[PDB]
């Protein structure tokens, strides 16, 4: 078995391997990269996502969320406080000034041991989940706009043909923004590329272990799991790392910085932070290998996950027998 101790794998494909994506998918696989959870793709030096971010000041985020965290410090909830709308060019300046900025450190080190430390006494500002790409539409290679849809994806593996689409959401980042512990949507894959600016910190748990860490967050969350049996998908709940390890919770962590990808794979628990001012684009995909997991995929169905139209389908032919009840907590 390939990566039996289930560590980030690294690569490095050459221009001619970053063509075509699927085959890059399953070869990473094949070396057992998606036993971690997470992997880091480092694009070939020939490739660029766009020519320059010189221009993108203007774009709008309708929405920023200020992230209020309540517990303590390794063991917390983030609540969403919408704030009004304002440009990617205020936020930035937003980013850095005296309130938000990064403070000064040693190394990524020094500064998640800050942010773990520091946290929760900071509300910072997130702007997250802005349908929208920064991709030139004449990369070809790895184009997070461009990809093969899970909708086809389910239509060539089962025959089904179903409504619904997939496109790539922006997050613009600042100091101490957090992703709370999570999987994606349908225990789906993930593709992540850091735009432009300061890194992107991740912790993600092997999915052959993420039951482990299910139970953990039942046991730190106690309320929160009577309310509802897959809480996890609230997308609110906190753990460090120092209280993974005093679990015995097996993880990984790695730093992704600006101009890397980074792919979480089905079933892959993942949390981070950001370092300071970024951005990043995202997008979920599928694979053959993918079906399965949707097939098993846990629900919520107390009215807090709310999610995309297109994951009707994916409950309606994947799971139809949890279907009427997760549609009730859809509506
Ligand atoms: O970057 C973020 O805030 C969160 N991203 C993800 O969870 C992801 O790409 O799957
Ligand atoms: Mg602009
Ligand atoms: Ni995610
Ligand atoms: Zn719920």
């Amino acid at each position: 078995a390939q990566n039996p101790n289930c560590n980030i794998m690294i690569f490095h494909p050459t221009k001619e391997e970053f063509n075509d994506f699927d085959k890059y998918i399953a070869y990473m696989e094949s070396q057992g990269a998606h036993r971690a959870g997470l992997a880091k793709i480092i694009p070939p030096k020939e490739w660029k996502a766009r020519e320059t971010y010189d221009n993108i000041s203007e774009i709008l985020i309708a929405t920023p969320l200020q992230q209020v965290a309540s517990g303590r410090a390794g063991v917390f909830t983030q609540y969403h406080k919408k704030k009004k709308a304002m440009t990617v060019g205020e936020y930035r300046h937003l980013a850095n000034s005296k309130k938000y900025q990064t403070p000064p450190h040693q190394n990524f080190e020094d500064l998640e041991r800050k942010y773990w430390k520091n946290r929760i006494y900071n509300s910072p500002i997130y702007g997250a989940d802005i349908s929208g790409s920064l991709f030139d539409e004449n990369t070809k290679q790895w184009n997070l706009g461009h990809l093969g849809t899970i909708q086809d994806l389910l239509e060539k593996e089962c025959g089904v043909v179903i409504e619904g689409v997939n496109t790539p959401y922006l997050y613009f980042g600042m100091w101490k923004t957090t992703f709370a512990w999570h999987t994606e949507d349908m225990d789906l894959y993930s593709i992540n590329y850091l735009h432009l600016g300061e890194p992107k910190t991740w912790y993600v748990v092997p999915p052959e272990h993420g039951q482990r860490l299910e139970r953990l967050a039942r046991e730190l969350f106690p309320g929160s799991s009577r309310g509802c049996g897959a809480f996890l998908r609230h997308k609110v709940a906190l753990i460090s790392p120092t209280v993974l390890k005093e679990n015995g919770i097996p993880f990984n962590r790695i730093t992704q910085e600006a101009g890397e990808f980074m792919v979480t794979f089905p079933y892959g628990y993942h949390a981070g932070f950001n370092h300071g001012f970024n951005c990043a684009e995202a997008i979920n995909f599928a694979t053959p290998r993918w079906i399965d997991y949707g097939k098993m995929a846990s629900q919520c169905s107390c009215g807090e996950a709310r999610v995309t139209f297109s994951m009707d389908a994916f409950v309606r032919i994947l799971q139809p027998e949890r279907y009427d009840l997760w549609k009730r907590g859809q509506d």
